């Protein structure tokens, strides 16, 4: 569904404590093709309806977790199905490619 907002304190909650899948992605305000991507992200979000927990993480903002799984490069979206992680896209993709990577972790 579409995507949320979270840092440090929230992401806990928000992503670690979920019960349904989760897409992290981890932005910052200086991060372009994060900002670009961002629509896509939200849009895919949106088509993955309830089980799809989009979410942006500021990563200046919340270093803290960045810093915990080994981030620094931006956008970095990570993907949990359950609390814990699943997988990791990194980088500007084309939504096409996005989608179908979505669909081959959920459905």
């Amino acid at each position: 569904m579409e995507a949320g907002a979270v840092n440090d304190d929230t992401f806990k909650n928000v992503v670690l404590e979920s019960s349904v899948p989760v897409l992290v992605d981890f932005w910052a305000p200086w991060c372009g093709p994060c900002r670009i991507i961002a629509p896509v992200v939200d849009e895919i979000a949106g088509e993955y309806k309830d089980k799809l927990k989009c979410v942006k993480l500021n990563t200046d903002e919340s270093p803290n977790v960045a810093s915990e799984y080994g981030i620094r490069s931006i956008p970095t979206i990570m993907v949990f199905k359950g609390g814990k992680k699943c997988e990791t896209i990194i980088g500007a993709v084309p939504k096409a490619t996005i989608v179908q990577t979505v669909e081959k972790y959920l459905n």
